[PDB]
């Protein structure tokens, strides 16, 4: 009792903290470059050099048929979505705890939950194969990434499993 609603809404400030952090943070990609040969760690957004004479040196990554997936690249606009489809699942399971007794808002952040991990799957695709524009490894960012995806359909599923059980009680 009770304990699929903290549970919902504990797994959807998770997910939302760790993609909001994912998107937000410079270590994605380890990798050589030159922010102005190091290693270099490269975000979503900026390259940072850690272990040369400009350690701790950020560029802005230039991103510039083929123009569009270096488009949505540019944009990571996939990314940002599975933030805000995490906000809005929070914005439901948050607060149905009043008008109660309608629930379709349950169901309502299911569909918000899943919808962002399968947009979380495709920036992380868009992310792979823009960089397959080596030695090259993979940061605690990315992973986090992952992390949000994998705890956002678990959300989603007891989101739903939640709309089952509050539907089958309408018989008695």
């Amino acid at each position: 009792r009770g304990v699929q609603m903290l549970l919902t809404t504990v797994g959807a400030f998770a997910a939302f903290s760790l993609m909001t952090i994912a998107v937000g943070t410079d270590y994605w990609l380890y990798s050589r470059g030159v922010c102005k040969e190091v290693m270099t760690h490269s975000g979503l957004w900026r390259t940072c050099c850690l272990e040369g004479n400009f350690k701790g040196l950020c560029k802005q990554i230039d991103h510039f048929a083929e123009y569009f997936l270096r488009a949505v690249r540019a944009s990571s606009i996939f990314p940002i979505l599975s933030v805000i489809l995490l906000f809005m699942g929070g914005l439901c399971i948050a607060a149905s705890e009043f008008y109660k007794t309608r629930h379709n808002i349950i169901l309502s952040a299911g569909i918000f939950f899943v919808s962002a991990g399968l947009s979380n799957i495709i920036g992380i695709i868009v992310y792979i194969s823009a960089n397959a524009g080596n030695s090259y490894s993979y940061g605690w960012s990315f992973y986090f990434g992952a992390l949000s995806f994998i705890i956002a359909e678990m959300v989603g599923v007891l989101a739903v499993h939640m709309f089952i059980d509050r539907h089958k009680q309408l018989t008695g």
